């Protein structure tokens, strides 16, 4: 199951939490996966080691 993580402002940044220790993740600069406001939604896939960010409302 995808991990629950958040993203940062347009500065392109993401922080996810994992059982045991917490780590940080980076998101793409794509306007489709970018962040207009810090604290937006974010996701990190360990299967593909790819981190995708999404924003809504």
């Amino acid at each position: 199951l995808e991990y629950k993580g958040e993203c940062f402002t347009k500065d392109n940044t993401c922080k996810y939490k994992i059982d045991g220790k917490t780590y940080l993740a980076k998101c793409p600069s794509a306007a489709n996966t970018k962040c207009e406001k810090d604290g937006n939604k974010c996701t990190y896939d360990s299967y593909n080691r790819k981190v995708k960010c999404d924003f809504r409302h």
